[PDB]
């Protein structure tokens, strides 16, 4: 079978908004940064 269940793998960071994760917390938290603003109007990029 397969195990699809996060937590112990995954990184304990991850952006809340779209769903990516970082290594460090410094870079998620400046990632958010594009979420917040900068053209937010605009073709979903995904
Ligand atoms: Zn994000």
């Amino acid at each position: 079978g397969s195990s699809g269940s996060s937590g112990s793998g995954e990184k304990p960071y991850k952006c809340n908004e779209c769903g990516k994760v970082f290594t460090q917390n410094s870079h998620l938290t400046n990632h958010w940064r594009i979420h917040t603003g900068e053209k937010p109007s605009g073709p979903s990029s995904g």
